[PDB]
């Protein structure tokens, strides 16, 4: 219920820009507690209690996908990428065609094997890839997809000890159950000051979504709650397991120095055990230092941003139970 | 029932010497009808009829994989290949470790991902990586896994447009199917000479599971159904859904040019649309030309030995209608 | 008696083709116990027993050494290598030109010192090199060596702290030992099967002495005690001097699993270390893989096949205590 809860958010596709199929789902489950209202550019912002706007948590809908620019003669689909993937990664690897007329599937196989002898043994670019869909020809492929469909890749989902979990769509898939779960374990409770839950759009191409909720929204302290990229010298002693972390600074932003301290505080007088740290990258928070006290904390992650992205189990746990003895008690 | 068939046969994992999980379940659809012998040093044989050794029709169990060959110190497993992976289709993607008590999941994530700017934008050799299972020590590690424990990629399984199929382990389990499928067909028909079906193991890794064959199995003629390598100049005008072809020649072997005939005839003669070619490679009947008319007969495939393998729907139809029209009419 | 038995079977010569000093001297020690036949191409094969051929073992004679393939007009040998060498190991050594006449020393030496200020400072290759016998002439030089005269290193002798030994020959020399003092220990005791110990020709130039073997010895298990390379990742836990390994896979052939188990078996039942592993290479017994239970176990070794070859006492003395063991056992 904590794992195919994961499991039903990283299988949803959606990229940025291209967030229905998520948000729509997010309020399959939300719909009958608390209430939404959907802003123009796409996100879900969902307020409890009223009041002055007090604290802001985001975590994106949006994932790293590939646009479909065009089509070949001989009907394989042209793409660029939406976000940032790593081309080894792109080589030879199932995908999932998101169109119009719903889910397709293909597959950017291009894998010339080990019998031709020009052996092209560097990584191959991004934009020497074609997808596969078993089209006949450059008119039978539109019969099936046009240009402005998107695909994600065909993600394998797997719990590695009993601890830990791997699959493409943690990032922030992770970050929209927690805001869930930790919004159905608010509402009813009710004494605040007033919180604002956010499910941003487009946060994998420049934060976009959030950078739109920028206005309205001024609040007292805004959180992220993205991934926090793990296990490199800089990341300290940052561990997996060790409890959600604390983006002190990232590339986007070094953050809130005495909000930092907020948390921590209320961390070990609540019984948990947060962990701080140093990462690249930036965070939806990042896009309110504009004005507003900015922090994003989060659950270190292993093989980032690749199909094999690795959350372990109880952080999650805890960092759920935190962004709501959050919620409270600042 | 093709394609559940062909599902339910790429998934089960066994490579070469580790073949059981294979022919465990090809005898559970072969029981009862027909009656087996198994090999020394592996092979399921099936003769059908009783007299002079005629026909022998071989597709191999064992698959691609990886070898675990020991464990680090922070429980991260080592293995070597057996048989002949692509080190571009190793980085970071699910694997499936199979062990004595059974199934256990990992992942060769290792993605050292955006933001470390030690950038290793070249391809990562196969002895760089390490698979996770989410061991938190050596010690733990041996707790679920031991060397000589072997491996398999999480497969994804795609019909592409709704003739052709992709997943990894076509090679050479559609050929297993076949000859069940096409023996099947068989048997109770009983109008022959004396064929001999054979489920070959390790020929990944030097055709040796045929190489012991090539003892007892002394045939008037010897098929391999092994895969075909498409869509290169030299494969000349062989493409995909044109029906079977016939390896004329390949790496390991230049084959009989009379049994060509003697096919290719049957072939037009029959309603069919065999095609022909040259590849690259071996087959498990380049282990009979040692004394015996060789020639090995497959459907071409794009992106072979990679998870992507994509064989057409038909020619796999068209080749048991041969492999079958071939026990008889010959 | 084990060293001296070790220190007496190095430093005899003999490359592949040219076993003769060896097997005679193998001869001297068996002659009264047991009963031999000289193979054609050369093999020292002795039964023990009568009746069905049961287990096969075979140590072979030949090692790597150089081929003299002529002379220059100055009188010195030029030679081809017989086996695998490492060219690092060829510049500015010893070695011992066995001719008809016999033995008869010179040296590799070409060693351009350092003035000369034309610096080779990378590895020379095998082919600028001959050797030097201190022949004035052309003609002088056919007074001493002619083609097809072979030659070795001078090889030291070497026991490292007591425990182990380093000498060039290890590879397979300690294997004809082993055989040895375990054919003494055998016979007389006569409780059997019918068990086969042969010494082969020609291993490390292709196996051909076992290929020639593989005719009229169809046994039931074969095994072949040859070096283990040691101490790669890929190597697992293999470390010196706990107890014989176990070749599970090489890169000849994997090995029979059930005939693994059923001397790991044998193994710990009888107070033994047994190890296992994965290395590199290939041995005898994978010629008979063809038709037959193949393993090869084997003590392992740092710094294979160049004079230093590191051997454990105790393995050894483990080994026979196992490869003994097993004639009855089994
Ligand atoms: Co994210
Ligand atoms: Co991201
Ligand atoms: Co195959
Ligand atoms: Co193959
Ligand atoms: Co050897
Ligand atoms: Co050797």
């Amino acid at each position: 219920s904590m794992i195919e809860k994961l499991k039903k958010f990283t299988q949803i596709p959606g990229i940025s820009g291209y967030e229905e199929r998520i948000r729509e789902e997010i309020i399959r489950e939300i719909k009958d507690f608390a209430d939404y209202k959907v802003d123009a550019i796409g996100n879900l912002i969902v307020e409890l209690g009223e009041g002055e706007e007090r604290i802001l948590f985001m975590a994106h809908m949006d994932e790293i996908g590939l646009l479909i620019t065009g089509i070949t003669d001989e009907g394989k689909l042209r793409f660029r990428k939406v976000g940032g993937i790593d081309d080894r990664l792109l080589y030879g690897r199932h995908v999932n065609v998101v169109t119009e007329k719903g889910i397709l599937d293909g597959v950017i196989g291009a894998t010339p094997p080990h019998l031709s002898l020009e052996r092209d043994k560097s990584v191959i670019p991004w934009y020497d890839l074609v997808i596969d869909i078993g089209a006949e020809s450059k008119e039978e492929a539109l019969e099936l997809v046009k240009p402005l469909d998107f695909a994600v890749f065909k993600k394998h989902f797997s719990v590695l000890n009993g601890k830990y979990v791997s699959t493409r769509g943690l990032d922030d898939r992770f970050g929209v159950v927690a805001l869930i779960e930790a919004i159905k374990d608010l509402v009813d409770h009710e004494l605040e000051g007033k919180v604002i839950f956010a499910f941003t759009v487009q946060e994998e191409v420049g934060l976009k979504g959030a950078k739109f909720l920028a206005n309205h929204y001024y609040p007292q302290y805004a959180f992220a709650i993205d991934s926090f990229a793990c296990c490199s010298p800089l990341t300290g002693d940052v561990k997996l397991g060790k409890g959600p972390v604390i983006r002190a600074v990232d590339n986007s932003a070094i953050y809130s120095r005495d909000l930092a301290r907020k948390v921590w505080s209320i961390a070990e007088k609540n019984g948990i055990e947060i962990q701080i740290g140093v990462t690249g990258g930036g965070t939806d928070a990042s896009a309110f230092q504009d004005r507003s006290k900015t922090l994003a904390l989060s659950v270190p992650i292993k093989y980032l941003h690749s199909e094999v992205e690795t959350l372990h189990l109880n952080d999650l746990e805890k960092l759920v139970k935190l962004i709501e003895a959050l919620a409270f008690e600042l």
